[PDB]
């Protein structure tokens, strides 16, 4: 991989290098989490897409190897999505098609909505921060956090949220693990516990309240697709199928995609269907 | 483009013809619908799909030029979707990939749970026949709302239809609509419709579904809808591709925005793009 000062923060990221219109890979998870996250989280995404374009993917701000926010007040959505956008304006990035996952999602649509001139296309799979409530299902990571017998914690979790399942490499693992027990991720753990209710927290409902009233206004003014797995353990489909009818209200150029037999990690489900299905939506 | 015997009914069809896989495209409406619809109707998805694998189309049974059931029992769904099984027998099309629309996809939903070994996959598109019952009419209210005609009845029923925007489907609808086995069909659905095809859609429905409740589709599926379908709610295609999802694992829904019943023609793009991913598999 590669590193690159971004405004300040040390940014990890992958490239690929072709020549061709690049694709950013924005992944899931937030600084904090109990659950580390990183650009190998999206595993054999990062070579398929290849096919499609120029697959380059980033560490998110304070996750990964990039490190934490240099203010209090950057522990916000606004600042992790300024993170990426500050990160494709250093590398020149021109015709840029967005595709996040989960969380990644939300900073992907951001972007979409903020920085149309940057972006050709928005791909969104399992993100429910916008998403509308389900009737009634929500306490997935909770259980799964205490469930947790550290490796065994990250087998556990892909264990549980996999319904397509397979086991992970032991380099993932490895990884992941060395993310789990190092220094910066005490330092996020400490960083959330400081600043979640007075930065966080309040940011993340008014940016679920913005970008609803932005749907219900002008839309995303780019061509959309959205990816869900029917079987989402996490993230149900029922709010899925409701951000969708929250995005078709105002965007006509935009898609939904549903995969059976397939978790909150549609790719590692249901891999050559998300292949085929994603890659005909960026080729054309 | 092309003719052959079926069982004792000429039968007319169309051929890329290359050295691919087939394609078999199923149109929708019915016999005696008062809206005739032909292959035409496939527009470029006919030549698009040479991309995919071999296309091949065909007339149903009592619809475009091909003829009418020999006899009043045989106006049922079985009926068609048999009429369309004996087809591909004669000409002996294997590794089949079923593309239907509307009731056509109807047709290939049975040609896929009564014939597996004959089929490699299924598209179904904005076919509501065997979807979960919904809580006047669209097609009776086009009728009654359009003017003569009977050009002006085609263009009244397609601007009902139509959300985002073939000229030989319209030339050779308005023929057909004037032609003698149009008026036979119309005369033969008010004779047979409330003794046998009503009654016929009734059991297709519930076997249909009872299977899906059981070992489901056998060969993997696609189901595509168009946000916008007037005809037939989107709130229908996700109630089949419920049912659908239930026990077909090899199972997907694509949805597209600004799109209506006619999805193909309203988004070709996009369709394409999907449809064919899917058929690339």
């Amino acid at each position: 991989f590669h590193t690159v000062d971004v405004k300040g923060v040390q940014t990890r990221y992958f490239d690929d290098g072709q020549d061709k219109d690049p694709i950013l890979l924005i992944h899931g998870g937030h600084f904090g989490f109990f659950i580390p996250v990183g650009i190998e989280s999206w595993g054999n995404v990062l070579e398929d897409f290849g096919e499609y374009g120029r697959v380059l993917a980033v560490d998110k701000l304070g996750q990964g190897e990039t490190g934490l926010p240099l203010n209090d007040e950057d522990w916000t959505v606004d600042a992790v999505a300024e993170h990426v956008a500050n990160f494709a304006t250093q590398l020149g990035l021109k015709n840029l098609t967005l595709v996040g996952h989960s969380r990644g999602g939300m900073t992907a649509v951001l972007l979409a909505l903020k920085y149309p001139e940057m972006v050709k296309k928005l791909v969104i799979i399992s993100s429910a921060t916008a998403a509308p409530a389900p009737p009634v299902g929500m306490d997935f990571y909770e259980r799964v956090e205490r469930t947790a017998p550290s490796a065994e914690l990250i087998r556990h979790y892909h264990a549980a949220q996999a319904v397509n399942e397979g086991d992970l490499p032991e380099d993932y693992i490895g990884i992941a693990t060395k993310w789990l027990e190092s220094e910066k991720q005490l330092d996020a753990v400490a960083g959330y516990a400081r600043n979640a209710e007075e930065h966080w927290l309040p940011s993340l409902s008014e940016g679920r309240r913005w970008v609803q009233e932005r749907l219900a206004d002008a839309g995303i003014p780019v061509p959309t697709l959205v990816v869900w797995g029917v079987n989402d353990r996490s993230a149900p489909v029922s709010m899925g199928k409701g951000l969708f009818d929250l995005i078709a209200a105002n965007t006509l150029d935009s898609s939904l995609y549903l995969i059976n037999n397939a978790g909150h990690h549609v790719f590692s489900d249901q891999r050559e269907k998300f292949n085929a299905a994603v890659g005909a939506f960026i080729s054309l």
